[PDB]
């Protein structure tokens, strides 16, 4: 199973693909 290094880093990369879009709602 995936351990806590490789689903902390999911969590992280899952918080890079939220804040982009924080990020694009604010685009225009
Ligand atoms: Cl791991
Ligand atoms: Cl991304």
């Amino acid at each position: 199973s995936q351990g806590t290094f490789t689903s902390d880093y999911s969590k992280y990369l899952d918080s890079r693909r939220a804040q982009d879009f924080v990020q694009w709602l604010m685009n225009t």
